[PDB]
């Protein structure tokens, strides 16, 4: 199977059911991560030193994070790296978290977006980053090409967008415990060809556990 | 006479003969108004003030320019506030000429639609404002209202359709020069509440030359 119209059955319940299974998870950094809490800091130091190459210019005004539940990147990533963040995420509870969660560095995150990627329409001219990270498997092929294309006149000059999430070993997976989708490298990489952003960097996460889908990130605009 | 029913003695014909009526009209904006080309302006101004008042909301993705022509419509209100723009109408040479008449920014324009109102139809979820100036005179009640359902199931959130046009001081009057209805008041606002669409919005047109039909703007969901 090699795209989500294959795999998925009914759009709305692939879309309602990802809602319903977030609803019910605790907003905490384990839950975030699928039980998986302890590997947030070797995914924070490899996603800094991937963002650190950018801004040696990608400006540090202003970044937007995508399917950003509690803030676990924005509180470590985004904030010490910029001035003001944007949040969004389906799941109400967990920005409404969020709050408490980023404590007074928080207080610098500008708007808490309680939106759908597939129905957010980010401001043009807006952002210097934009990070999508481990939410990709929750949109449609067509979704996702099209939120692209909204990120990317999202972007300020030198603006990136960084795309950072499992890739399936081959085709395009469906996971029905949580409603989402995992797709291969060379899917991955045609839907961003397809939506006309360049491959700025590829890079595979290392010193990860073996049982979990193999995780890269993207640099695109 | 109240209803294009009882003034219409062919529907086959009421058609074929606009399309040769428009056919050998010259491609230009003095063409598309009928001899007119100098109210444009005042026109497309008094347009633009009744649109902001939805996108000051009403989204600023996409527009559908029906009856397009030339893109005398498309170039100066809808360009320029929409990130893309289709155009639809059923004159092939005028559409050719838009993509000259439309320059640099007309490389903005999606699709050219060369097709009937009456046999369009607009695919759901595409479009934040579908505008239809100076077209709805060529089709009948019956097209007429089912084009505006079509047109509101195509409606992006908030979305708006405007209609722009003459309206007759009363009953339905046939022009056997362009072949075409001019309607009263009363008839467009039965079909528009027949379309089970909403009145947002009326405006009477100001500052037109005396001896042509009234212009009212509706904006409708
Ligand atoms: N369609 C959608 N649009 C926006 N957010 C979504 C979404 N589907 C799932 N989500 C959100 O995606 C997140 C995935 S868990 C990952 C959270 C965060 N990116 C991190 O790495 O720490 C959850 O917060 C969930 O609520
Ligand atoms: N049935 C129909 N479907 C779509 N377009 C039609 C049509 N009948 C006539 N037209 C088109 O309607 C236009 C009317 S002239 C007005 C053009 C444009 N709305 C403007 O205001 O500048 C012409 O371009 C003609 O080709």
């Amino acid at each position: 199977r090699g795209s989500t119209s294959e795999v998925i059955e009914d759009e709305k319940q692939f879309y309602s059911k990802a809602k319903t299974y977030w609803k019910q998870i605790p907003p905490t950094v384990d839950g975030m991560l699928g039980g998986y809490g302890h590997i947030s800091s070797i995914d924070i130091n490899s996603s800094r030193k991937f963002l650190q190459r950018f801004l040696r210019k990608t400006g540090t005004s202003c970044a937007l994070d995508c399917g950003a539940g509690i803030g676990r990147i924005t509180k470590r990533l985004l904030l010490p790296l910029f001035r003001e963040v944007d949040m969004v995420d389906i799941t109400e509870d967990f920005l409404v978290q969020a709050k408490t969660y980023l404590g007074e560095e928080g207080k610098r995150v500008r708007n808490y977006f309680c939106c759908g990627l597939q129905d957010f329409t980010p401001e043009p001219d807006s952002y210097d980053v934009i990070w999508i990270q481990w939410v990709i498997g929750h949109l449609t092929d067509q979704h996702l090409a099209e939120f692209l294309r909204r990120c990317k006149g999202s972007l300020r000059p030198n603006g990136i967008i960084v795309i950072k999430d499992n890739m399936a070993q081959e085709g395009v997976i469906l996971d029905d415990v949580d409603s989402s989708v995992c797709r291969d490298l060379d899917v991955v990489r045609r839907i961003i060809c397809s939506a006309g952003l360049s491959l700025l960097a590829e890079e595979r996460q290392e010193n990860l556990p073996d049982e979990i889908y193999h995780v890269y990130s993207f640099a695109l605009r």
